[PDB]
């Protein structure tokens, strides 16, 4: 059962193959997006996971999109994390922090300055973001229309990607993961849907890819490369982005151009909560050869398929997300085939403990 064996994730040693995925749960203190003791404590409990990956982080004010998300730019949000980490490492666990900017999947109400949220261009994501109401409570809003980035306000986007991984540095988090996928800033660059530029930043592969690639080079210039991951959902629909008509070949491009700079892994989101089609052997055989990291797959896994394709060699570890919701010794269930927990998803977004620190273990 290769599932429980550890695994090196570049500067660190996971003690088993079972991680626990970014999970969004929009908890956070406002004003300030400031994490709690409540979160500190949910982490704790889900410490035994291989890795913790947290939940999407904002790395500025302006990289804000949902009500509750974290920050991980001010002093008082540093602050807070630094009792996060330190607490999951009391557990002999291991964290790391998911850095976002959300781009245009935003609302103007939540920006500074109450302005429209920036992206590769100005195109409306056409979803739903989740704001609060009167009584702090999610609930979710169309998406405003973004403006598109001036070219020489792209610097300032890479420099907050850097800062936000100091920040990261320095309040314990283990490694950085940078969030490419689901149709957030990165990933809207990525694809020919949402990017309609005409300068160095859009049309071609390469030119698509150049933003991502500087974050990559800024943060491991900053930390180390062996601190770096990065996910992608670089096949398939996610959020309304798809990921254009030449997704694999693309996809391979970018992977290419990732192991370059032996970053700690890959984490590749393979479908969304609606599914999808699976991703080929073929596909997964040519991602293998590429990239010279550790590989994580994601999205609707079972230990029975994880197990499969970490035998084949296909991928080196797992992410559960909703699993890891419900059950958080996930690791221990698995391991001893017991039942998980029943989800419930009404208390997945928003709210307090009730749905969040309230799932037992054995
Ligand atoms: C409530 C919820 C919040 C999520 N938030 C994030 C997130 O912040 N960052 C991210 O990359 N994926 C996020 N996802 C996607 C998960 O990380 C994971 O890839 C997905 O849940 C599919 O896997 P599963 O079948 O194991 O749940 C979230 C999923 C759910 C259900």
């Amino acid at each position: 059962e290769k599932l429980f064996t550890p695994l090196k994730v570049g500067a660190v040693t996971a003690p088993n193959r079972v991680f626990m995925a970014p999970l969004t749960r929009l908890r956070s203190i406002e004003p300030g997006d400031i994490p709690t003791p409540l979160m500190g404590e949910y982490y704790r409990q889900r410490a035994s996971a291989g890795l913790i990956i947290s939940e999407a982080t904002q790395i500025s004010a302006q990289a804000k999109g949902y009500a509750g998300a974290p920050g991980l730019h001010s002093p008082e949000q540093i602050a807070a994390w630094k009792k996060i980490t330190a607490g999951v490492h009391a557990e002999d666990g291991r964290i790391a922090v998911q850095l976002w900017h959300t781009g245009r999947l935003s609302h103007s109400s939540i920006q500074p300055g109450g302005q429209a949220p920036v992206s590769a261009s100005a195109l409306n994501a056409n979803t739903r973001t989740s704001l609060r109401d009167e009584n702090g409570n999610a609930i979710r809003v169309d998406t405003t229309t973004p403006r598109a980035l001036e070219l020489d306000e792209i610097p300032g986007i890479v420099n907050d990607f850097r800062q936000a991984v100091a920040n990261a540095r320095e309040a314990g988090f283990d490694l950085v993961e940078l969030h490419s996928a689901h149709g957030y800033l990165l990933h809207q660059f990525l694809s020919p849907s949402s990017n309609q530029r005409t300068d160095q930043y859009g049309g071609s592969v390469e030119n698509r890819a150049r933003l991502v690639l500087e974050v990559v080079d800024a943060v491991c210039n900053e930390w180390s490369a062996d601190r770096i991951g990065i996910r992608v959902s670089p096949i398939g629909t996610f959020q309304n982005v798809d990921n254009g008509p030449n997704e694999e070949a693309d996809a391979l491009y970018l992977i290419e151009e990732l192991a370059k700079r032996g970053i700690a892994y890959l984490h590749m989101s393979e479908t969304d909560l609606a599914g999808g089609k699976p991703y080929s052997e073929a596909f997964r055989q040519k991602v293998r050869e590429r990239f010279h990291g550790v590989i994580i797959g994601a999205g609707a896994y079972t230990a029975e398929k994880a197990e499969d394709l970490i035998g084949k060699g296909l991928i080196d570890a797992v992410a559960f997300g909703r699993d890891y919701i419900a059950n958080p010794d996930l690791v221990a269930r698995l391991q001893k085939k017991a039942e998980l927990n029943p989800q419930r998803p009404e208390s997945f977004y928003g709210g307090g403990a009730e749905g969040y620190t309230d799932y037992p273990s054995l």
